[PDB]
């Protein structure tokens, strides 16, 4: 029924071996997850999706890994409440496309569309509207989590079980297998985007453009980054803002099927872009690249800045950099966004570079800010668990949820998540 395999998260790095049971019969994966809990826990199971987590929260080494991509249905689609009910191993493009037509959007969407329901639900992804939108998990209307007991629990986030429900949130897998959620999707009447482009040359106007008031004008907004220049050009950013489009916004040519699938000068107003237009380390890494993600709290704004000047004396050099200011977060104790400055950096992997990101999760950690277990597989237990102010909440919830410990990780185990 398994298939013993060699897994990695998409920065191809701490492989472990895992048997893979990959099955469309959700009856099987019912009985498999029975099967290690009558087995007293053992080594424990864990869901994976399409992978593109760059950590190693997606495999068990020892264990079971459960592949939830041929889980794939979608059951229903309603314009009137907003609401797709999905398998779990839907993925977004899936749902994008089959969502279109009914004039509704996917709620966040992330960098790339290759990821399923459960991992955008597990990992709380988010997007460019984050500061409009929240994350995935804000967006979830109810989810059958499949426990620990065998049993597959409804979980809505405001019932009896919603502790459950957003400890799952966000929890990386370690509460059971999601079997299948409703998602509330955004209307929209077109699947374009209309855009405001701005270039900054420093980081001191980067942050004042980001302060000044104008992100509450846009419900998307993200910006390429400069890390690799000295001050004071350290920090300038090719800013990418806008909203979906209406119909009576598009270009003439495009008002008949409007819902269709798929420096300096960098300056525009009321540009009109598809999904693509508007938004390297699988294919060299890692023996080429290390990808690094953390938030700085809104009111730690000098510290952020010292982080960025420290990265680029480092000596170690990032071209692709994103930045983004997170809005409010959510109520799930392990969700990463917090209302701050948030940064991808990926850096070539280089003499002294694990060294300098043990002593930038320091000062990530004492300003307050966190990682992202979707960009992580090298930190350590005692730097997340400070990160994660609620973590001891968490691991409560998950104690009551799966005392025997069926569910478990490399990421688990590393993080003593478990
Ligand atoms: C090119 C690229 C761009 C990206 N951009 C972004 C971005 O803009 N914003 C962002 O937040 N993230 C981004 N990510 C990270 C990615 O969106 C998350 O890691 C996401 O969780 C991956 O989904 P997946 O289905 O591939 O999950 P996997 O990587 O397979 O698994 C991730 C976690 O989800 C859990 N999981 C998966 N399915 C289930 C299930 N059915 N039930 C319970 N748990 C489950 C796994 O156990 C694991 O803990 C990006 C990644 C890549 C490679
Ligand atoms: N980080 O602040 C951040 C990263 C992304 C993202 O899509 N990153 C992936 C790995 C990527 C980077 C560069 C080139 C290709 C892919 C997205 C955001 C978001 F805030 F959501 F816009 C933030």
């Amino acid at each position: 029924t398994t298939t013993a395999t060699r897994l990695t998260g998409w920065g191809r790095t701490a492989p472990s071996v895992a048997n893979v049971l990959r099955t469309p019969d959700a009856e099987m994966i019912v009985k498999a997850v029975a099967r290690v809990a009558e087995s007293g826990g053992g080594r424990g199971a864990i869901a994976r999706g399409l992978g593109r987590s760059y950590g190693d929260n997606a495999q068990n080494g020892g264990g079971l890994v459960i592949d939830m991509t041929p889980l794939n249905t979608i059951h229903s689609i309603d314009a009137d409440t907003k609401l797709v009910d999905i398998d779990a191993g839907v993925n977004l493009d899936q749902l994008m496309k089959a969502a279109l037509p009914f004039g509704l959007w996917v709620p966040v969407l992330p960098g790339t569309r290759q990821v399923t329901v459960g991992g955008a639900i597990a990992c709380d992804i988010h997007g460019k509207n984050h500061h409009s939108a929240g994350s995935f998990g804000n967006h979830v209307r109810s989810m059958d989590l499949l426990t620990a007991d065998g049993e597959i629990r409804h979980l809505t986030p405001t019932g009896e079980d919603a502790e459950l429900f957003w400890a799952t949130v966000g929890g990386n897998g370690l509460t059971g297998i999601i079997m299948r959620a409703t998602i509330e999707m955004t209307p929209t009447s077109t699947a374009y985007f209309i855009a405001d482009g701005d270039v900054t040359a420093s980081l001191d106007e980067t942050i004042a453009l980001h302060s000044d008031g104008s992100e509450a004008r846009y419900t998307y907004s993200s910006a390429w980054f400069d890390a690799i220049s000295a001050p004071p050009k350290l920090g300038r950013a090719a800013v990418s803002r806008g909203r979906l489009a209406t119909v009576e916004q598009l270009p003439a040519k495009l008002r008949s099927e409007p819902l269709k699938f798929d420096r300096k000068s960098g300056t525009y107003r009321g540009k009109v872009q598809n999904l693509t237009q508007f938004y390297w380390n699988r294919a060299y890494g890692p023996a080429g690249f290390l990808q690094y993600q953390f938030v700085i709290p809104t009111e730690a704004v000098d510290e952020f800045k010292k982080i960025i000047g420290v990265i680029q004396a480092s000596g170690h050099y990032s071209f692709l950099n994103v930045f983004k200011l997170f809005g409010p977060r959510n109520q799930a104790p392990l969700s990463f966004p917090i209302p701050g400055w948030n940064i991808c950096v990926d850096f070539p992997i280089k003499d002294g570079l694990g060294k300098f990101v043990s002593e930038l999760d320091r000062r990530v950690l004492e300003f307050g800010g966190r990682l992202y277990t979707a960009k992580d597989s090298r930190t350590t237990a005692e730097t997340f668990h400070a990160m994660y102010p609620r973590v001891d909440e968490w691991i409560s919830v998950r104690r009551k949820v799966d005392p025997l410990r069926v569910f478990a990780s490399d990421m688990a185990r590393r993080l003593e998540l478990l």
